[PDB]
Formats: structure tokens, C-alpha cells, sequence
């Protein structure tokens, strides 16, 4: 039958380009514990895949002028992916327009900064500004500031607008250089600033977190792989393998 | 006006509680709690009216191996006795092959409770002995994971807990606790449900990590077209920390 389309994005330990000498081709390409977690599925539901990089490198926010989307959620929109199989949040917005699993992972937005301050939560980036702090450019953390009606994450909101030039970035990996190199808090998911700071010894999360989520698979709005998928990911889950595969991707040597 | 919603849930603090009073109390007055307040939020945002029942049969939900039927919430919204479950029922592969949930209002996992001042630090500790007798609510989510684990610390407390089924095997998490402050038995319980319980007994303790992950949901008729309208309810509520709230609400108290 006709392999899947699945489009992802480049996101450590979640998706990567394995390294070697020799040239590598398609799929075999890629590692990370998203292309475990399909190469399960694959096996669970009987198909085969071909893995296409997202080519606007988005995760997708709507517009607000036009009312396009962008990134991997509109190219299940627009159908020309089966799959979005990456660290991709299941938000309001985004299930209004396409469909998700059931989560794989789950998460919720906190802070990347730097260890030995007196910062200890957003209220406390909130009320400066000789501390920058931003997020991801067009992803669901972003978007839940630009959204948020509550004061703290309002405030938050005006100011990262203000200077977004300087404080949105277009990738994790852009945000964590920005906390190393400037004075400069990053506005990031657990589960990655988990893998982050088991890294980066100087680095540690300040609070707790600022809401909750899931990650789950996305499809086009209507697909049947939607609820096949999510029983797979619940058999993945009890069975406890997709916790085999988060130590597996995320353990380390770690910080003394 | 529309046909109101059947909601099938159970009695469990501080999810679904009867209020307290000296008056009696009528309908859906007669209860409170976390799940009764989403409840409220769901009708408010999707447009609808509801009669609560508490299930009949008093219990969550299984399959019968022999004669495949199921029980429960599940088997009322299986049966369309009910149209909606709101409830701490808990999202798993084998009931969402009969029904349909929405997405987790709520995320968790079986953990253990059990007396203070113990060297027992975990399931594999539980699983080597058999002096401290252990067990789960019978017909549960709880129940049906160790039932069906293929790993061997679950599989050989399965193998205990069914020998021992009679007496370990409770209706209900009130029991079970009743069963931990009165005899050397450890509960194998949700981890949300521990966090509400040992902040009330101070002379109760969690064992351990989570064992596992899951979620609850609400709880529909397979197809239903409630399903994703509550997904995004749901959704939108987290979002809004009104999920928080009323979480802080009805866990609120400590030791
Ligand atoms: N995982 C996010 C991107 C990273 C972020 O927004 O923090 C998303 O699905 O949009
Ligand atoms: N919440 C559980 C019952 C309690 C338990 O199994 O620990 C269920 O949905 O079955
Ligand atoms: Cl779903
Ligand atoms: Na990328
Ligand atoms: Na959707
Ligand atoms: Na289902």
C-alpha cells in the first residue's frame, strides 16, 4: 500500500540527523525518540513512511491578519502530509483545525535560565525588563502568551511583542544560545528543558509549570489514523515502552 | 427544549461527593465536586442540560473474561444508559477499544499507598514478599493493568493479589484506605487520589513513583458526537487555568 507522508521538524532528543561518514538516505536519516515512536507505529498499525522535514521549519501558528497557518499543522490542512509525528502540542487552536491523538508525552511550559538568581517564577521576569525572556517564534508556547487573559503571562506577552526582533527566536536551539550568550530567560517546555539542563550544567529551570499539555500525533481534521494511533500510543504506554524510550533518549551523565 | 444528557459518574472525594446538609437536597443539588464543577463548565460551554446518576452497579469498569461483558460506567455508555461519563474514569487502551474518551482533563498514575515508617520503597519490594498483603479496587483501571502486565514485578503481584482476590480486591478506594489503617496491607491507588488522602492522614504515606502514566477523560458511547466537543472544552479550560482552579480548589487543606 501507499507509504505516509510524515512531516516533522529538527528538535533534539525528539528528532535528529544522525551523524556519520557516509551520505545517508530517506528515512534512515533520522533518530531521535519520535522516529522510535514511529517506527512503532509503523509496525503496530501496518505502514510504511516516508519522514519530509517541514519546509517552513514551523510548528505552526495561525496568522491573524490573513488567516493562514504555517508550519507542520498547515501541511496536514492542506493534506499534504498523513502524519506530523514531532514534539508537537495538542492546543484549542490547533484541534479546532486538525486532529490529534491522544498524548504520547506530557508537559507544560516553564523557564530556562541561568543558576545563582533571585529569579524564582514568571511574576518575577514579569515585573523587569534588564532580564529579557522570550519563546519560540510560532509555536504553541508563544501562542499562549499572545493568548493568555491573565495578568502576569499579559504582561509577559507586551513585552516579548514589543521586542520580538531581539527575544523571539526561530528554534529551541536558538533560545538556549540566548540564555548562554546574554542575560536572557527562554520560555520553553519541560520536557525539553529536562533534557537541556541534564546537559548544561549552568542552566537549571526556574518554577514550576506555567500550564499543562500533551503531545500528541497530528493528522488532517477526519483521518482514521487519528483514534488508531491513540491506541496504539495507549498499548506503547502500559506495556511501558514508551518510557523505555524516554530514558533511553534523554538519560546522560548529568550535573554534580 | 433538548432532551437532557444522562451523566453516569461515582462517589469518589473530592471528585464526586454528596454536599453535606440538614434539609435533604434534590437532583443534581445533591452533589459537589471537582468533576461536578466541569460538569458545569461542559453544559455552560457546549449548550446542554444534564440529570447526574450515579452508576448502578457501583463500579468503573471491566470485561468479564468468560462471557466478554463489561460493567460499570463503561458498560452504561456502552449500552447507551448514559450519555456522557464525568467521572476520574480512567483513559486506557482496553476500554477506549469500546468507548470513546475525550482528552485528559487530568493526568496520573498507579502508585502505592500505605503506613508510615517502612523500609518498603517500592512495587518490586511489595511484589518479593507476602507478609504485607496488598491489593487494588476491584473492576478498575488499577485492577486491569496488573490483570494484563507482562512484566514480571506486575505479573507475580496479579498472581497474589487474584489468589487473594476475596480479601484484597475492594469496592472502592474508601475501602481500601479503611483496609491500610486497620491491617498490614498496602493500596495500590491513583497517584491523585493518594495526594488528597495523605494530606488528610498524616499517618499515611506514598511508596514510590508512579508505575505508570494515564489520564482521565470523559467518558462517551463509542461515536458519539460529544467526544470532540469536550476535547475542546477541555482543552480551553486548561488553557484558560481554570483546570488549576479547580484542581487548588478541591485539594486545598496539609501535613
Ligand atoms: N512544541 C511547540 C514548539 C516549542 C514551543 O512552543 O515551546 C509546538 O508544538 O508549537
Ligand atoms: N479511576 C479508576 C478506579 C480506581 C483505580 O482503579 O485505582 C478507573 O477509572 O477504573
Ligand atoms: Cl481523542
Ligand atoms: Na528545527
Ligand atoms: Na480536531
Ligand atoms: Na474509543
Amino acid at each position: 500500500n501507499r507509504s505516509l507522508i510524515v512531516t516533522t521538524i529538527l528538535e533534539e532528543p525528539y528528532v535528529l540527523f544522525k551523524k556519520s561518514d557516509k551520505p545517508l538516505y530517506g528515512n534512515d536519516r533520522f533518530e531521535g525518540y519520535c522516529i522510535d515512536l514511529l517506527r512503532e507505529l509503523s509496525t503496530h498499525l501496518g505502514f510504511t513512511y516516508e519522514i519530509r522535514l517541514v519546509e517552513d521549519g514551523k510548528y505552526g501558528a495561525q496568522d491573524d491578519v490573513n488567516g493562514q497557518w504555517n508550519g507542520m499543522v498547515r501541511e496536514l490542512i492542506d493534506h499534504k502530509a498523513d502524519l506530523a509525528v514531532a514534539p508537537l502540542a495538542i492546543t484549542y487552536v490547533r484541534e479546532e483545525v486538525i486532529d490529534f491523538s491522544k498524548p504520547f508525552m506530557t508537559l507544560g511550559i516553564s523557564i530556562l535560565y541561568r543558576k545563582g538568581t533571585p529569579i524564582d517564577s514568571a511574576d518575577d521576569l514579569a515585573k523587569q525588563t534588564k532580564i529579557e525572556y522570550g519563546a519560540v517564534e510560532d509555536g504553541a508556547t508563544m501562542t499562549f502568551f499572545k493568548k493568555s487573559k491573565i495578568s502576569t503571562y499579559d504582561k509577559m506577552w507586551a513585552f516579548m511583542s514589543s521586542r520580538r526582533q531581539s527575544v523571539l527566536v526561530k528554534s529551541n536551539e536558538e533560545g538556549i544560545q540566548r540564555v548562554l550568550t546574554s542575560d536572557y530567560a527562554f520560555l520553553m517546555e519541560s520536557t525539553t528543558i529536562e533534557f537541556v539542563t541534564q546537559r548544561n550544567c549552568n542552566l537549571t529551570q526556574i518554577g514550576g509549570l506555567i500550564d499543562s499539555k500533551g503531545y500528541g500525533v497530528g493528522t488532517p481534521m477526519g483521518s482514521p489514523y487519528r483514534d488508531k494511533i491513540t491506541l496504539a500510543i495507549l498499548k506503547l504506554q502500559e506495556e511501558g515502552k514508551l518510557h523505555m524510550m524516554k530514558e533511553k533518549w534523554w538519560r546522560g551523565n548529568g550535573c554534580p
